[PDB]
């Protein structure tokens, strides 16, 4: 249904929050947390959910990153981390789209934002999920890291004009304002003086409300 | 160039940082500041920022929203929900995509978290971004925002480009104060939707610097 979000070891209660307000903004309700530095429950993590708190009264807790991998059938490290690799890598954009193609079984891993996922916890996956980066900077929040997996996967990838008679009372009404105020000269720049003004007016091609906005301020000008 | 991250009143300062460390994260450097409700510096930014120092360094705070955005020929208000005025809109994917393509300067509008953008603000703008949020929890951080929309725009993918937001409110300006004497603003508590559907038909075109200077010769002869 739902791809798992597995947090690796979380430190901070306050982190924890925010990758679950990170998820629900984007359709997720499925966390999981593997021996969380302080423990859990944690209330620390609420008021940082915002209104995700659902997800986080059910979240599952796994004594170990094995135990909470043994659901699925398919496993995503988010090393976005100073590892490895050995292990084929594919952007979140190209992971989200196999996971669409997948059937079925997804558990997704990030690591603590301060150190990153442990060398056997990298283990476990089939697959390494790597955010592009430029390398002046190249590093993220693990709520940044959360986000924009969760983001990708919830992308998926699965008026009017004129009418006529109407653009063309419009075009001859200003025309007309502004013929009467000697705006057609010379003569011989008399046709490239309207194919202007006419490609001024044609390019908008706006909707039948905004022709009666016009019309409306041409009658007050000409007033 | 770049497109510019405009903050458009921004609450927490510590957000103020957030975002400009989700911007060096994906390349962009262009923070503008439209009156912070805390004001501008603030200690609180900086930590928080980590070491996006540059963009905090490089930020500079503006009074209005049409001077952030007045180099901008293309002008994009994020959302994260149905406005109610009428602009086109496409995801930050789509948005993205134009952007590249687009020059004459680009800045993207974001609005004060969990508030977001004002409709005044909302109409200033020619296109809106509309996060793909789900609607039940649609309440983005407006870091985690700032991080989408760079993050899209980071996936690398004549020519005559729209005049600069400066000439265009000069036009309209020119235009409000022709309107104004012949009291064309006048059912009252209509006026700033008056003034909203004026400003968004003459954003919506797109013409450039001389479609727009050829705009304003029309309207000077018409005061004649």
């Amino acid at each position: 249904a739902v791809p798992a979000i597995i947090l690796v070891r979380p430190q901070l209660g306050e982190n924890i929050g925010k990758a679950a307000r990170a998820m629900l903004n984007f359709g997720l309700d499925d966390l999981r947390l593997v021996a969380p530095r302080d423990g859990w429950p944690n209330p620390s993590a609420g008021p940082a959910a915002s209104g995700a708190d659902r997800v986080l009264q059910q979240a599952r807790v796994f004594p170990t990153v094995a135990e909470a991998v043994a659901d699925c059938a398919h496993v995503y490290a988010t090393t976005v981390r100073k590892r490895g690799v050995t292990k084929p890598v594919m952007t979140p954009e190209q992971a989200a789209q196999t996971i669409h193609e997948q059937e079925g079984g997804v558990g997704i891993l990030f690591g603590p934002e301060r150190a990153g996922l442990e060398t056997d916890d990298v283990a476990l996956a089939r697959t390494i999920i790597t955010v592009p980066v430029n390398p002046e900077f190249s590093s993220l929040n693990l709520a940044q890291a959360v986000i924009l997996v969760a983001y990708e996967w919830s992308k998926g990838q699965t008026e009017p004009p004129a009418p006529q008679e109407e653009l063309e009372a419009m075009i001859g009404h200003l025309e007309n304002m502004l013929d009467k105020n000697g705006y057609f000269f010379p003569i011989p720049r008399i046709p490239t003086i309207k194919r202007t003004l006419r490609t001024l007016l044609t390019k908008p091609s706006w909707n039948s409300m905004e022709i009666r906005t016009l019309r409306g301020v041409l009658s007050t000008l000409e007033k």
